[PDB]
């Protein structure tokens, strides 16, 4: 059954933290950027410095979202708003795009050091879904999704991709809007009531629920009950610590 109802004919996976062991790299890059930006703010304004919490702040405000939505959402949680700027703003600019580019510069530095690794259980699950003849899409906010799927070889399991480039070029609202999962379902030729969503991000689980997908599977690798509770509260039908728990 692969943990799925019989009506499910396709699986939609997030990338970082679901298929590849790359969520900690993104989290490190987000925290390092935001700590430096917030400390630089405190130097300018005299406001109290409060670091970026790589658990609660990442999971609530950043995880899964379009990069610039993650910037705006975390900043808003601190009662900070800055101009959006332009997509090619340098990382030194105090704009939403600038901070996103600053984080992306960080991420690429970390990624070139230690390349993306696949979770063994995720490889097993993709092999099982593929052997069962189910469609597979990857739906991620990360702009590097195509490259990650290529270097890991996971692209051999994936028929459709909606990633950070797709969101920008097709003007698709990111998670927690359901729109990017619905675009992937459409590319796969299935309706949401015939599709399963696999997500480690609270925003992504909420997107799956908002899209009325047949099953929303949350992934909790934190080892803490609190994130599993949040995944269920945000709309996950199933929570696993690893996809192999469904085999
Ligand atoms: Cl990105
Ligand atoms: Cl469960």
């Amino acid at each position: 059954s692969l943990g799925l109802p019989e009506k499910v004919r396709a699986c939609l996976f997030d990338l970082d933290g679901v298929l590849t062991d790359t969520a900690s790299l993104h989290t490190k890059a987000w925290k390092a950027m935001f700590d430096a930006y917030l400390a630089e703010r405190a130097e300018r304004t005299g406001e109290k410095f409060v670091p970026f919490d790589p658990a609660a702040d990442y999971h609530t405000y950043v995880d899964g979202k379009k990069r610039e939505d993650g910037v705006r959402s975390f900043l808003s949680s601190r009662a900070i708003e800055i101009p959006d700027g332009s997509p090619d703003d340098p990382g030194a600019a105090e704009t939403v795009y600038g901070l996103g580019n600053r984080k992306n510069d960080m991420l690429l530095k970390l990624m070139r050091d230690d390349g993306a690794q696949v979770f063994d259980g995720s490889r097993r699950y993709l092999e099982a879904v593929t052997a069962a003849g189910l469609g597979v899409a990857v739906v991620s906010s990360s702009a590097n999704t195509r490259d990650v799927l290529a270097t890991t070889g996971l692209d051999r399991f994936v028929q459709q991709r909606v990633d950070g480039v797709t969101l920008r070029e097709e003007h698709i609202a990111g998670k927690p809007a359901p729109d990017s999962f619905m675009r992937a379902a459409e590319m796969l030729g299935v309706t949401p009531d015939a599709a399963a969503v696999f997500e480690d991000a609270l925003s992504g689980v909420a997107a799956g629920r908002a899209g009325n997908f047949a099953v929303v599977v949350g992934i909790n690798r934190t080892g803490r009950a609190a994130q599993a509770a949040q995944l269920r509260r945000h709309g996950a039908d199933v929570v696993v610590t690893d996809l192999a728990e469904l085999l």
